[PDB]
């Protein structure tokens, strides 16, 4: 059978989140 | 069974001269 | 030209530069 | 021979809602 | 008993006024 | 004997009768 | 400046029709 | 001198019927 | 002549049926 | 002795059936 | 007579912390 | 002397013990 399933997640541009001070948090349960 | 197509989710914000203090919280709780 | 259930979400923001610390609270659980 | 489809969602804002200090609470769980 | 169902939803907002503090509260969890 | 076809929807909104401070509160769960 | 008193507000929601996809997408910003 | 107060809000959703999958997306950005 | 500010926001939800996956996507910025 | 600045936000959800399906993505911005 | 600033935010869900399954993401974008 | 400022943020859930894991992510770039 034929099946397609994919996605894309991009979070807006803004005042870059450098280190010390600003911050970016990514949480992904466990790993493959 | 059922067939589906991929999707896309994109947010974009323009800021004059990146810098100090931005904060992003992304949680992807899921399994392949 | 075969098409199935598809979607797309776009959030675009263009404007000078509000104050210190923008903030993204986003959740992408997921399920089989 | 007939296929189904869904809609497209676009939230576009100029002026109101600039970078730095803005707050987006967006929930994108998943699909049943 | 299947038919094509698609559309486009675009929301454009823009208007000089005062102060900042803007807030987006959107729930977009899958579809029925 | 109702048929479904494509369509387009665009909405443009200016100044919110009252100070600034905007607030987008929408629930986009499935469709009727 | 005017004196403001408190009050009590309660809401109860049930679903008839059939089955129930519950969905609460709300924005509770604030008012001057 | 002077004194101020706010109101109280209570929300309750529950009703015998079927399925589940609940989704709550909320924005509560404090306002001065 | 002292500043006074209190509040009370309550969101309660429950429903049998089947499966689970509940989803909370919430943004609670802050205050100045 | 005297009232001051306070708040109160309560979220309560009950879900059985399958293994715990829950996905919480919450952003608590904050202020300097 | 010193000003006091406090808040109370609480999320109650009927589900402990099982194995690969429940998922919680919390981000506090701010500086002491 | 120095004004008082602190808060209370709690994420809690109750049900069946179960085993080792569940998945929680806390992001807070800051230093005393």
């Amino acid at each position: 059978g034929y099946e397609v399933h994919h996605q894309k997640l991009v979070f807006f541009a803004e005042d870059v989140g450098s280190n010390k001070g600003a911050i970016i948090g990514l949480m992904v349960g466990g790993v493959v």
